[PDB]
RNA sequence: UGAAGAGUUUGAUCAUGGCUCAGAUUGAACGCUGGCGGCAGGCCUAACACAUGCAAGUCGAACGGUCCGGAAGAAGCUUUCUU
């Protein structure tokens, strides 16, 4: 069934009036591997409490990547905040060559081969979004033909 | 078939910006730590000054002598001497 992947976890600390309250954050990637992905980022006092809460949010917000022979349709360049992400399809026998933040989202996405890179800001939280955003702008011939 | 950087300016944030960190190479070394074996390699600093040996000779089917070697003579032997 659905498969999860922990991108990264941050301690996170804020100076609240009365002392220091700690709240852990966590980036999770839920995906079956045949065309669906899900990014979640929830907070919690405990690490596991955030991990679980994150996976729940990731499964609530999923997208459908139109995979084609273990690859993507056309190249895309998503630009979230200061961060930037680019994607480019590649023939078989290539391998998911990209950042851990993107690869983890691509592996579960079902993508078998793809070339990518991060530009501008490289924030792990901003790159994942730019990644899922680019996976949305993705279109197929049937879509471009039907929508036209 | 080809592209994942990070740390440091704030009380905190973003932007700008310089510095800095692990990579490969160099006819080297010093500091402290030594067993062995293959292969490879050695003044990257004063073209600073240099002891000593060595770094080009070979031809007599070009021509007269000396040195080294062999053979044959005048002699009973030796000296000497000739071809």
């Amino acid at each position: 069934e659905l498969q999860e992947k922990l991108i990264a976890v941050n301690r996170v600390s804020k100076t609240v009036k009365g002392g220091r309250i700690f709240s852990f954050t966590a980036l999770t990637v839920v995906g079956d591997g045949n065309g669906r992905v899900g990014f979640g980022y929830g907070k919690a006092r405990e690490v596991p409490a955030a991990i679980q809460k994150a996976m729940e949010k990731a499964r609530r917000n999923m997208i459908n990547v139109a995979l084609n022979n273990g690859t993507l349709q056309h190249p895309v360049k998503g630009v979230h905040t200061g961060s930037r992400v680019f994607m480019q399809p590649a023939s078989e026998g290539t391998g998911i060559i990209a950042g851990g933040a993107m690869r983890a989202v691509l592996e579960v996405a079902g993508v078998h081969n793809v070339l990518a890179k991060a530009y501008g800001s490289t924030n792990p939280i901003n790159v994942v979004r730019a990644t899922i955003d680019g996976l949305e702008n993705m279109n197929s011939p049937e879509m471009v033909a039907a929508k036209r």
